[PDB]
């Protein structure tokens, strides 16, 4: 069914659990998928492997949940109780997949705990505010319920998320791309392009690799890295999404990749004004100390100044405005920042 691939064990990056901390993305970037072989370390709570499709439907109910029709590229909605029939049904007619149940709202919610890695990293979990008028982004626990033969083209996940990702059951293929300024060219030619379903992407570019991920497994992806899955085997995955400040002009290029190609991390613009408020005081709070912070967090925080003045241009403001937080003094907070990274910057002191 498939075809020939580059080696994931070049570039994909296999700690244990307890390897996996912060400072060890800091070292790193962040820059290349990471898988882990043994969840011990991960700090993760899950159901036994014994957890079943059928002892989902128990705590989610049988809800409306949206379904994906691979066979025919639709996407519909079914209830939940449907879904497990056509599930563990001996004569399957369609392919279907489920990539979009998000359950942090539902009584399953108490059953899982995602990496300690990604609730340290997230903007949503560290930084998005108890009191607000936007409804905070509900996007770090899916329930992945895939079939045999299932597949999802290449992709960027929505918001320029980095993505962790746990098979409980089965297995899932990943074919992984890097998003270097030549793929990522190449990517929104290909996305925007009249039939794009019909063109297989992987083959445009100089590398493609092709990561198996079994049960008991979990794989991490960065920040716009171009994916594709394949489903094998019949798959019982949990996963989720989540932004960090490790490289926030890749988030920012893959979100303003999106916006051209025309779901979606809703609010993802209201977090960047929070972070960018939070990494002023950051910043301030360095100097006063006489310390010097972190080479990513200044790249990252002139990339958030440039993203922070190109949506409070006045031709732009309309698209914009609606995002930004009454909290949040625009000219103000893009004026500080600038201050904070010339004084890192500039030689003389
Ligand atoms: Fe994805």
């Amino acid at each position: 069914r498939s075809r020939t691939f580059d080696s994931s064990d070049e570039v994909i990056l296999k700690p244990t659990g307890n390897q996996l901390t912060v400072e060890f993305l800091e070292e790193n970037s962040f820059s290349v998928p990471i898988l882990v072989l043994k969840k011990d370390g991960l700090g993760m709570t899950l159901p036994s492997p014994s957890f079943t499709v059928r002892d989902v439907e128990h705590y989610v109910g049988s809800k409306e949940i949206d379904v994906i029709d691979v066979t025919r590229q639709a996407d519909c909605k079914m209830k939940l109780g449907d879904f497990v029939k056509y599930y563990y049904s001996g004569k399957r007619e369609k392919v279907l997949n489920v990539i979009s149940l998000e359950f942090s709202d539902t009584r399953l919610s108490n059953l899982v705990e995602t990496p300690k890695i990604v609730r340290k990293l997230s903007w949503v979990e560290n930084l998005w505010p108890e009191e607000c008028v936007f409804e905070r982004p509900n996007v770090q626990k899916y329930c992945l319920m895939s079939v045999r033969d299932s597949y999802t083209d290449f992709h960027i996940d929505f918001g320029g998320t980095s993505v962790w990702y746990h098979v409980l059951k089965g297995e899932k293929i990943f074919y992984l791309i890097r998003p270097t300024n030549a793929n990522l060219t190449l990517f929104e030619c290909w996305s925007s392009s009249s039939n794009q379903n019909e063109m297989f992407f992987g083959d445009q570019v100089d590398k493609c690799y092709k990561c198996s991920v079994k049960q008991g497994q979990t794989l991490f992806i960065p920040t716009g890295w171009i994916h594709a899955v394949l489903t094998p085997v019949d798959c019982l995955a949990f996963g989720g999404n989540f932004l960090h400040s490790l490289n926030i002009e890749m988030q920012l290029k893959a979100y303003e990749i999106e916006k051209r190609l025309s779901f979606r991390f809703p609010n993802f613009e209201t977090i960047c004004w929070y972070v960018g408020k939070h990494i002023l005081d950051i910043f301030r709070g360095l100097r006063e100390n006489r310390r010097h912070p972190a080479s990513y967090l200044v790249h990252g925080g002139k990339a958030l100044n440039l993203a922070f003045r190109a949506w409070t241009r006045k031709e732009a403001l309309p698209d914009h405005e609606d995002e930004i937080p009454e909290t949040v003094r625009t000219v103000q907070l893009i004026k500080d920042l600038a201050r904070e990274i010339r004084l890192v910057e500039d030689i003389f002191q």
